């Protein structure tokens, strides 16, 4: 009768009855945590702005008068420019307010200040003449340009002999003009500037305004009129003009206010939902729309602050207007005044509380709350200064995704924290009846060791089982009583010995490998007996009380009390780098760079022409040398002669040779 | 007989057996939800084009001739320029195809137009002689040039005299040439630019280029052959060659047509891995080697209204073959057509979709299905339009990432919630044999207050229990039977009173703590009899069925049937601005902001020279007065005399002084 | 007694005792996954450069002298220029050491080299005099400027007579100068360069330096001496200078070494708490503060190859010092010596590792094995290099936020997955004691098809059930037995028919519509007896053993053993594209586009002035034609005189005429 398990491989426990020595309990539902009440979001209209990197940028006219004169000396067959004398002439005031705008037509004569010395130039060398404005060739993306002179002036040919001839030149060409803060100086798209304000006059205090140029040059009139050059008729409308005259020429413009014109700031956005939240000490502003969020301090900034921000106003007002009426009229009201926050990263932000009128129960605590929003911190004290404002934006991007993610996460995240928790907790009744069905395995389940149990009351007192090894456990074959049939055992017989030498020691297999050292688990005998009993590492079947054979696990169809679950992490992800555009693809897209350009206009020399090289030469290096010293002497004589007080006595000798040989005869 | 419990925390409850008035029932498995199919992703490989910003560059030669001509005055030891013209004349056509092409040399004279006047520049004045092209000097990130004069001509001394000098320099210099869309104009690295387009000539309708300039200036040479300036050996390609003459200079190039030369897109990316996804109306091209989705309308866009997008085809299919001959090419088969799709924010897209040979079975509907998606739209109706493309690519990264994030989370959350739901339904088994074990502590665990319960046939019948306050509750010592012995109680007795001054009231301590009323548990008396009991918050110990002691809970070691879980929300996290380099930084790297390089130019005067003062200046101011006036009356004839006609009547007399007194001797 | 189902919706089962051959078991604990080690993070301290592209911008002193004359043509109430020769001079070194340092003068002559000439201009034609240099007049956002001449000079008025009139100004200057990579050659503010590196000399092989000039032009000082403008006290400290001359003017400067003073990289940006992670095989810095991640090779960038990087070694040593003073200095103590990894992307990095004094136990092996990580490899072979940096820095953000989103949804996802399995595995006990108490129940919501099942020892033998349709089902009205009173049925009776037409055949209603065949369950009779069943989808509802009505399912109040739960996916979120500033605005932002103002003013021509267009005009075409051509060979004769050898025979002709008539007078 010599039966060992297939299967050493879990080893069987002997496990007694305990005493009440070791007595143990179980938790309680601990009281679980519960849900956050969530950000509030109030929500309201947005209009962010942004430092003005965009000039100024307006019309003006110019007005001028292009002198070139030339030298020509000439040939037998041709004609050589021995110099090309090539100025640029302000046109008088007058000239541009009587000659030229009334009339349309420009003096063919230049008078003007060059050097520190007046000039009066002639066109052709010829009487004045008042002269036609017609229109400038085609032109393309220019401006409309016009001019009297067409083709230049130059002088008759005499043989062999230096002549001058003098062209003036009367054009006129409305341009742009471009400034950039603080504006005191504007450019012209001919890459002349002017060195003045653009705003300067004499109305509401404007000769506050820098100007460097005397007040004589420039003059302001009130209610002017301007007709065009081409259609020449007059516009309706009445535009205060300004006329400066510079060393070259000479702008007009028309005047207008300085803070409804310009502004440090800008329009950027517009958001119709954007979502202000209060944490931590701060706002943040969520457009949905635009998955942005913005961080500003709790007050408001003070808009006085701001340098000619007048454009803010007036801009946040209209569109804040615009998409009210548009889409909210009717399911929002508006509560308290707009209201600039100052949006971290140098954003200003022009921010519209508003409630449903589904519950405005509550505006006047929102209105107040609103209100006390703002503060007067400038009034108790001017000083001014200007928002500094970024380039790039993704802070915003990607602070809202990491908060929108982070939202959702963490917020399904307690939810099953949550559910988990009172799941436990729901468990301990399933675990309380089955503990009491079947202490040993649930004792031993929960303590984490195989150990013995047994109810003591309201409590479970349990003590160590002890491992015995399956090469020292014996199968008896029969299941029924030889001595008392009709009654037999209901599991089967083992002999098992605690040690490898150790005595043999019956008892009777019970549930889970446990050696139960007591033989007392006996049914009726009953026919039909076939049963698959826990055995090693596998089974034992017996059929008819009576040992068959031992089996392995997998022997047996298998089915399962357990819910799958098949979770993968997020692989890792490498972000490699991407510019759309390199810098040096910008440097190339300026189609020059000046930088460029000049660098190379500039070895217009040392490429092909040496400049360290002097040359002295003298013709009459090139009793013959004797005479040719007399004529020297003549002609360092001649050079005395050359100049004023020589040159006179020697013109009154002249007088006399002639005069006195004819007189005698 | 007075015991009361130790610890009043936990009210003991008197729950009678209920009645058949109320009755309830549990839930049964909520069907529970399902996957979703998962986005359908096709493979394919992706080549992406931008605008073109970066302008049309070539290479070009300029030819000219710089005419220098001096005055120079002299003193004793000395002498002083008193003006030095200073001209770029141009090279004429034939000049440069006869004597600067074939021969490598130039003419030392130069005949060009300049100020409505044809001129002839002599150097040295002295016969034309051809002179050689030499090669520029060493010099440093530059082209190659070429010139004849390396030093300038000037006059011989003449005491106190004005000289004029002239200097003609024949110079070749081969320059780069850049040009922005719409490409009517091109510059040259010397700041020059020329108003004609690149692109003029005879061939192919080339006449409809626009040009400024008469058609006599340009000439075009079919089948040119050049030679090198220094080598100096033909070049063996035949290039068709296009001459321009400038009132300044003449520059010559090589001639190739448009569409196959330039193209508003320019090819920007090459995505093997591209995977395009329909969701939503619209699809999503997901490269994942470089984290990028795209976002574009059903239809292709049409190539034919991308203007000079010839680039386009040619670049695509050659970047297309080279990746799947590489690593496709066994794996994959191509479906369909390329295509061209409009990436929103102005990215064009080439996308070819590909299937695998593991099931091209479905080859025929994909096709079918690929060939739907170009739409035929232009051919019904030519208007072209270019492709706007920004400069910022973040919205790809973050809308792939929230994409990527948003599939694993909402993958896992799925699953879970799949999972959980089951796992509930799972449960019911086990709390319905658990329910039918013990009514009471299921029903009240259910219910959510402590209730009776009885098992009503195939449902469950309860009935609300009653509070009884600790302070008025008595546990009795024994749990013998003074008149029976042999049979005692198994649980002990206790003497509650519903009220502070109520009657008391007899009855057993059931299991947690439920008074009940009817003292019916009895078991056998036993020895060693040791029992832990529940009462209040705490436990009542007693030894041999006697009241032994009451004991706090903490005091006995404690075990759990609960699974830990420690879960930690995502802290929030604020994300701080960063620009790698700032826009002034860039201004700055601009090593000559022109704008303020011509601000400094500008101010040459005010800061250092006083223009607003004009002087007049008199030699005669500067008896002997009267005999002063009379030198001016002959200083005023002079100037009648320093003109033409009154200088022949001068000339004419002269003549006679000399010869009326020399015949008569 | 015809009694049928009021809802057939859930069919019965017929479900009989099995046999031993269909026999099943469980799953067992599957040993469940384990946490993940977690990556070791090694705190320390980063410093990141970048490529510069700020200019090398410092400060130097400019020295000229413009070189003006005139020509003045005068009428009798008018005067016109004729031309106006306008030139830059340089100043001599002498002139510069001597004239203007030590005196504050410069000297009223002009004498330098221009077109291969020297010259010497008088200012006002006038002997030479010593001027003072006074303060150049108030000006805005300039420099501070010095001159001598503050007004130009003119002749006085000779009735119509061609006069010259020279002007010569001295001016001081003192500029910035900005230099690009490789730093040789330098611009001026005033847009003229110098070819010319800026740091050449005598001194630590200084002639290494390239500069194309001679080395004449320039001079440097040994210890030299400077003396402010203005305030004219000398400077205490002792500045070696340099002087350079252009053929224009003339700048001198002080000198300082080269590597201590530029470099190609460039601080950018101090992190205290930079994170190094070891992973893949490569490093990750992940800025906690900034939200970055950066990723390197293993081994340290090796600084020899960086070009002119001694700024780094600097720069990074004392800001490291700076921090770690400030807030490590106590808690954490250096390992090894700093690091230089380069970042992918182009970043140099420096870092710190450091541990703290909590564990100092460990320094040996971190110290050598951050020494391990710099390699020799550039000893064994000198080539440089510089670090080519990009212009956007989101692979970083992305890359951290992917991370540490990854780090969080990753790591609770792994806890969860644990924490699912053990709890599966824990609940195999519930369902070990619930499947005793009720193997049918247990084994249809195991195996998932409803069968019969009985336990077979320690293991489960099942038979498949069999369906029956409710039309086919009755139910008897009574419960009690006619017979044999006093013991009567605890459940009802039914009469089904497997077959629509299949014979009737009686059993024994069961629990969970079992139509089991024995009728076998019997109670004793009992007073109040109201049950309900289970039949159908509804109830049945029997008083006091006998038929009452059947009953649908929501008549009955419903619990529930469920615990909710309550997901949402993440909804998808679209991201718009956004630029802060568009390249528009920065091409605007630039005031002048050089290549627009260029582009301006080279069509100062064909939009209103014509050059296809040239002019030949004769005087003698404008008996008496005859005279005309007398005076015409008069005129070509007077162009044989107008040059020397025929002007010189002339002169002596008109000395003979005066002289002969008159001595014989
Ligand atoms: C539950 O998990 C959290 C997070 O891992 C543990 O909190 C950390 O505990 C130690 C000591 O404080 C440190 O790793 C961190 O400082 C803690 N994280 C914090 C504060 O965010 C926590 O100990 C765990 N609890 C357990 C396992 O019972
Ligand atoms: C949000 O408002 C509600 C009541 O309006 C209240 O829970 C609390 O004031 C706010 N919750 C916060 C700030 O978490």
């Amino acid at each position: 009768r010599d039966i060992k398990a297939e299967n050493t491989d879990a080893n069987f426990y002997v496990c007694p009855p305990p005493t009440g020595a070791t007595v143990v309990q179980f938790e309680q539902p601990r009281r679980c945590p519960t849900r956050p009440e969530g950000q509030n979001y109030t929500e309201g209209i947005a209009v962010v702005f942004k430092e003005n990197i965009a000039p100024y940028k307006f019309k003006a006219t110019m007005y001028y008068k292009d002198v070139t004169v030339s030298q020509v000396w000439f040939g037998h067959r041709y004609s050589q420019f021995m110099g090309i004398f090539e100025d640029r002439a302000p046109v008088p005031f007058e000239e541009v307010i009587d000659k030229i705008n009334a009339k349309g037509v420009c003096r063919s004569t230049a008078k003007y200040v060059r050097n520190n010395l007046e000039t009066t130039a002639f066109h052709r060398d010829d009487h004045e003449t008042d002269m036609e404005l017609k229109p400038a060739n085609a032109a393309t993306r220019t401006s409309r340009g016009w001019h009297t002179t067409d083709l230049k002036y130059n002088p008759s040919r005499v043989e062999a002999f230096h002549r001058y001839g003098t062209t003036v030149n009367c054009i006129v060409e409305e341009v742009d003009a471009r400034s950039v803060y603080p504006y005191d100086e504007f450019v012209l798209a001919t890459g002349d500037f002017v060195y003045m304000s653009p705003f300067y006059g004499y109305r509401e205090g404007s000769h506050t305004e820098h100007t460097s140029y005397a007040a004589d040059r420039f003059k302001q009139v009130d209610g002017f009129y301007a007709r065009d050059l081409t259609t020449k008729a007059r516009a309706t409308a009445p535009t205060t003009r300004n006329l400066l005259t510079t060393p070259k020429f000479t702008v007009a413009w028309d005047w207008v206010p300085k803070r409804p014109s310009v502004c440090t700031m800008t329009k950027w956005q517009e958001v119709d939902e954007m979502l202000r939240s209060e944490y931590g000490g701060s706002f943040r502003f969520s457009s949905d729309a635009i998955s942005t969020t913005f961080t500003t301090n709790l007050t408001e900034y003070p808009l006085s602050r701001v340098d000619l921000g007048d454009c803010i106003g007036k801009d946040a007002r209209d569109a804040m207007d615009r998409i009210f009426a548009r889409r909210y009229n009717a399911t929002h009201i508006k509560v308290g005044q707009p209201q600039y926050y100052l949006a971290n990263g140098g954003f200003l932000i022009a921010y519209q509380p508003l409630l449903s009128n589904t519950l405005a129960e509550l505006y006047v605590r929102e209105h107040l709350r609103e209100q006390s929003r703002k503060p007067p911190n400038p009034t108790p004290p001017a000083s001014v200064e200007r928002i500094k404002t970024t380039s790039s934006i993704e802070f915003a991007r990607l602070q809202f995704t990491y908060n929108h993610i982070q939202r959702h996460v963490n917020d399904m995240l307690g939810r099953v924290a949550i559910a988990w928790c009172e799941l436990q907790n729901h468990e301990l009744t399933l675990w309380n009846e089955a503990r009491k069905l079947n202490p040993n395995a649930i004792a031993s389940v929960t303590v984490g060791r195989r150990v013995s149990a047994r109810m003591l009351g309201d409590v479970m007192a349990v003590s160590t089982c002890v491992p015995v090894a399956a090469d020292n456990v014996i199968v008896q074959n029969s299941m029924r009583i030889s001595s008392r049939p009709g009654a037999c055992y209901s599991r089967p017989l083992v002999s098992f010995r605690y040690e490898d030498q150790g005595p043999l020691v019956e008892g009777q297999l019970g549930e889970n490998n446990e050696l139960r050292l007591t033989r007392d688990a006996i049914e009726p005998c009953t026919v039909g007996h076939r049963r698959y009993f826990t055995f090693g590492g596998g089974y034992v079947y017996f059929e008819e009380y009576a040992y068959s054979h031992q089996l392995s696990r997998a022997d047996i169809t298998t089915v399962s009390t357990f819910i799958d679950l098949n979770i993968t992490m997020l692989e890792d992800h490498e972000f490699v780098p991407l510019e759309v555009y390199t810098r040096h693809e910008i440097k190339d897209s300026g189609l020059l760079d000046y930088t460029e350009v000049q660098r190379r206009n500039q070895l217009h020399d040392l490429r092909f022409a040496d400049i360290d090289t002097v040359i002295h030469a003298d013709a009459n290096a090139a009793v013959m040398g004797i005479v040719g010293g007399v004529v020297s002497a003549v002609s360092g004589v001649s050079s005395f002669m050359s100049n004023p007080f020589g040159a006179l006595a020697v013109g009154l000798l002249v007088l006399a040779g002639l005069a006195a040989a004819f007189f005698a005869f």
